């Protein structure tokens, strides 16, 4: 079926939970043996969210190459993404090592450091220009260059220096600051505006390594971001945009990381975002 009318048919019939459970039943199951080794227990935030072995990102290190991060490679859309958990106190150096080694231009953050009164990820970037951060375990230096605070999101320019080679690179930090502690946003308008700002920066384009995107576990809000982006790109590329099937795209992405889209409310929000986004692209 088309998307917008499949949407109203699920609303009127109140069957979002059944649709979402079907997706969960059909989703791929691949091994995640490296994630479960005892030496990696303090590298995982949640015991039930792990990268598959076949798609995990490997650190260029001979001691321990593990990070909780996955490469989502979308062949028809010609887009790749790295989805990862929010960094932990003992993995902030690994996080920036990955950014460096994978040649990423941008980092997309969809959570606040504290939500619901608890810490959802480490404070992994500097908050003042004159107070830079050094990660001694991976030999990197990170400096805040500039910050632009807007009503729904903040963009930061960061400098990452490999202290071994003295090479430097500019990284863009796109921080969506207004996702509610509970539920999903009422309108997709600010989330779509944010997605378009990431696109306009070059961070999603083939001349760079894959964008790094995270929330707390790296599957819920993060899944919504890449699902909406890929569906909108396919609607631009194909002769028949109504042929784009969001459930099929989501199942393809779940071949590469488990659990993407965590609730039936997040599934409905993803439909809403793609539907509204397709009107703004055109040709409008
Ligand atoms: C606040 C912020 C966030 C992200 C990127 C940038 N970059 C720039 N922002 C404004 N003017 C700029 C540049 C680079 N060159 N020039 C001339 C700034
Ligand atoms: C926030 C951000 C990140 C990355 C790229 C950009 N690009 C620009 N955004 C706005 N005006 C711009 C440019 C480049 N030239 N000029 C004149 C902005």
């Amino acid at each position: 079926m088309e998307m917008e009318k499949e949407f109203e048919q699920i609303d009127k019939s109140g069957s979002w939970a059944a649709i979402y459970q079907d997706i969960r039943h059909e989703a791929s199951d691949f091994p995640s043996r490296v994630a479960k080794l005892p030496k990696n227990k303090n590298r995982n935030r949640y015991r039930d969210v792990s990268p598959f072995d076949h798609s995990r990102i490997k650190l260029h290190q001979e001691d321990n190459d593990y990070i909780n991060a996955s490469l989502i490679k979308m062949e028809e859309a010609q887009r790749s993404y790295i989805l990862t958990q929010g960094p932990l106190p003992n993995t902030v150096g690994h996080f920036w090592e990955m950014v460096w080694e994978q040649k990423s231009r941008g980092v997309v953050m969809l959570n606040r450091v504290m939500e619901k009164g608890s810490l959802k990820c480490a404070q992994y970037w500097p908050q003042k220009e004159e107070k830079e951060m050094i990660f001694e375990d991976t030999n990197l230096k990170l400096t805040l260059i500039s910050e632009d605070i807007k009503s729904y999101y903040t963009v930061r320019q960061l400098e990452l220096e490999n202290l071994t080679t003295q090479e430097t690179r500019e990284i863009l930090h796109f921080h969506y600051t207004t996702w509610p502690d509970f539920g999903v946003p009422e309108s997709p308008a600010s989330f779509l505006n944010f997605l378009f700002k990431v696109r306009e920066s070059g961070s999603l384009s083939p001349e760079h390594g894959p964008v790094v995107v995270h929330c707390s576990a790296g599957i819920g809000r993060s899944g919504t971001f890449c699902l909406a982006d890929t569906c909108l790109l396919l609607m631009d590329k194909r002769k028949d945009p109504s042929s784009v099937d969001i459930k099929k795209v989501l199942l393809e992405m779940r071949k590469f990381r488990m659990g993407l889209i965590q609730t039936a409310d997040q599934l409905r929000f993803s439909y809403l975002a793609v539907i509204e986004g397709a009107k703004f692209i055109m040709g409008d």
